[PDB]
């Protein structure tokens, strides 16, 4: 099943590279219609971006959720 495939490589891409500041929890991320939006930091560095007030490592990807556009 290809959709399977997707599933298995959104799994494979969320685990394999976490928060890109504090480098070790996962990262947030929200469902934005049929597309994961995988944010670059999790909430606790976000949230603490805001408070430092730097801007760096803002920013997502978005991943279509299905096998077939
Ligand atoms: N956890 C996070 N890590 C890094 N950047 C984030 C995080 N959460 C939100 N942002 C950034 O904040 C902005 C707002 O995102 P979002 O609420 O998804 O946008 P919208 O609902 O306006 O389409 C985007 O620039 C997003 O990349
Ligand atoms: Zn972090």
């Amino acid at each position: 099943d290809d959709d399977d495939k997707k599933t298995n490589w959104l799994k494979r891409i969320y685990r394999v590279r976490p928060c890109v500041k504090c480098k070790v929890a996962p990262r947030d991320w929200k469902v934005k219609n049929k597309h994961l939006r995988i944010y670059n930091m999790c909430k606790t560095c976000f949230n603490n971006s805001i408070d430092i007030g730097d801007d760096t490592y803002h920013g997502h990807v978005d991943w279509l959720m299905y096998a077939d556009s």
